[PDB]
Parts: structure tokens; C-alpha cells; sequence
């Protein structure tokens, strides 16, 4: 299980209508930190594949979707559930940090 590529044209069917929650990576080809987070996302997409879809949205090819979700900086991740944006992550970080930030739980 790897990431999927999505676009303005496919966002409704492939992100909003997804059965699984979808973590959408808003990125661009010229973007340095985007490159650092890409392998973390592929790892998560594999390890959590039965429970999570990870989608990539090139904001330069799809500026309509970026505008619609108020994504200005990149890399920005937005977690969608049942069509609804529920959480945003800003910036490149390691897998442990990212999963903990995504979580609504805290360790005791």
C-alpha cells in the first residue's frame, strides 16, 4: 500500500468519498521540506494501510483544492474523515512525531 495521487478533478471521489480516513499531503515539486516528508508518508501509508489512505495533492497543478482548504504553506497535511477536514499538520517531521501529532491521545 502506497500513497495515491489526487487532483481537483478526483478530490471528491478519492478523498471526500473515501471509506477510510485520508491524510492529504499538500506539496509542490520545487519544495525542499516537501521532499523530506514524502518518505515518512510512504512509510505510514504502508504500515497503516488497512486503516488510512495517504493522498498527495500537488498544489501547483491543483490550486483550486489548495485554495478551498486554506492551504498556503507547504508541506501541509490535512486529515479527512467522512468528507470533513478534522486536523492539520504543518511541516516536515519524523514518523513518531507525526503519528503522535495526528493522534488525539496523549501518553500517560
Amino acid at each position: 500500500i502506497a500513497t495515491i495521487e489526487v487532483s481537483d478533478a478526483s478530490f471528491s471521489t478519492d478523498v471526500l468519498a473515501s471509506n477510510k480516513p485520508v491524510l492529504v499531503d499538500f506539496w509542490a515539486t520545487w519544495c525542499g521540506p516537501c521532499k523530506m516528508v514524502a518518505p515518512v508518508l510512504e512509510e505510514i501509508a504502508s504500515e497503516r494501510g488497512d486503516h488510512l489512505t495517504v493522498a498527495k495533492l500537488d498544489v501547483d497543478a491543483n490550486p483550486e483544492t489548495a485554495q478551498n482548504f486554506q492551504v498556503v504553506s507547504i508541506p501541509t497535511l490535512i486529515l479527512f474523515k467522512d468528507g470533513q477536514p478534522v486536523k492539520r499538520i504543518v511541516g516536515a517531521k519524523g514518523k513518531a512525531a507525526l503519528l503522535r501529532e495526528l493522534s488525539d491521545a496523549v501518553p500517560n
